[PDB]
């Protein structure tokens, strides 16, 4: 359950590029994990560079002016607020990881799903396997897939 976004059409920003990607790379690994879940949803999501985005994507480190402060290289990797006017919606990710395209660091595109996964108000996953569960753990981004569990938990949001 939770708050939901009351419209299909979203958008989004990013606010500010990591030093760890090319510019190009964190473009590519947050358009494709948008992707992921307008797959299975009515959703359509559109980024834009000038105006009033519904997501704001923002690499930021420590304690960096909200209520969930970062914790340095490991630990927590990011945070997302759900759907909701102003910071709602917008997801952080902690820049004292070091963000890939890969296996090595921290990659970026499975992180992104599973934040924006709580962006549009999802919660987490029991199932192992579904981008939901609580913990990041790489898996090759070559074949990933949503699980079932996660298909159920968004389409039971929207549509
Ligand atoms: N423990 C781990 O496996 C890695 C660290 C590994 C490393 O050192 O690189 N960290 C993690 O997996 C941490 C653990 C956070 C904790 O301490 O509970 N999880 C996180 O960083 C969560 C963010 C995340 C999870 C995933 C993921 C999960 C499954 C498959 C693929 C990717 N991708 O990003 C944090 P969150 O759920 O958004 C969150 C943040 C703030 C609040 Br308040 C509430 C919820
Ligand atoms: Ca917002
Ligand atoms: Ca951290
Ligand atoms: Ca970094
Ligand atoms: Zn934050
Ligand atoms: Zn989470």
């Amino acid at each position: 359950m939770g708050p939901v976004w009351r419209k299909h059409y979203i958008t989004y920003r990013i606010n500010n590029y990591t030093p760890d990607m090319n510019r190009e790379d964190v473009d590519y690994a947050i358009r494709k994990a948008f992707q992921v879940w307008s797959n299975v949803t009515p959703l359509k999501f559109s980024k834009i560079n000038t105006g009033m985005a519904d997501i704001l994507v923002v690499f930021a480190r420590g304690a960096h002016g909200d209520d969930h402060a970062f914790d340095g290289k490991g630990g927590i990797l990011a945070h997302a607020f759900g759907p909701g006017s102003g910071i709602g919606g917008d997801a952080h990710f902690d820049e004292d990881e070091f963000w890939t395209t890969h296996s090595g660091g921290t990659n970026l595109f499975l992180t992104a799903v599973h934040e924006i996964g709580h962006s549009l108000g999802l919660g987490h996953s029991s199932d192992p396997k579904a981008v939901m569960f609580p913990t990041y753990k790489y898996v090759d981004i070559n074949t990933f897939r949503l699980s079932a569990d996660d298909i159920r938990g968004i389409q039971s949001l929207y549509g």
